[PDB]
């Protein structure tokens, strides 16, 4: 036995690293996509992060920390959702790692996620993240309307 399936996605986006990088670590922009999520962060290595929201009338809060912080290069952070209501098992969650690079034509992006129970879950995650990436591209590429 060993590590399970890992979800990975990537798309070619034409935009400056600053703005893309900013969109990744910003409680203000991250709020634009959300209806009214209050994200709080220090934006530095080892910084704790908490999200406020409401679920089925039951208020819940997530919790994680920055695994590593490399200015305009690499960003990694651990994440845990209490909505899981699963028995005490830290291995229940996974760590997300985002890789951003500035190329001559544009900037390449990649998002990876582990701990997938099955292909169905990996696909579900892959398709989900694709939606996020697609949603990000739709907003960023919005400048076309202007």
């Amino acid at each position: 036995m060993e590590i399970k399936l890992i979800a990975q996605v990537k798309t070619v986006i034409n935009a400056p690293i600053e703005k893309v990088w900013e969109a990744l670590v910003n409680p203000e922009i991250i709020k634009e996509y959300m209806f009214g999520t209050t994200v709080v962060s220090d934006w530095k290595e080892g910084s704790q992060i908490v999200w406020k929201g409401e679920w089925k009338g039951k208020a819940y809060e997530d919790k994680g920390t920055i695994l590593q912080f490399n200015e305009r290069s690499i960003l990694q952070y651990s994440h845990f959702s209490p909505l899981t209501g699963k028995p005490d098992l830290p291995e229940n969650y996974h760590v997300v790692t985002i890789t951003l690079t500035a190329l001559k034509k544009g900037v390449e992006v990649e998002l990876t996620q582990d701990n997938n129970e099955t292909e169905k879950e990996q696909k579900h995650s892959e398709d989900n993240w694709n939606t996020m990436l697609e949603g990000l591209k739709k907003f960023l590429e919005n400048k076309v309307s202007a």
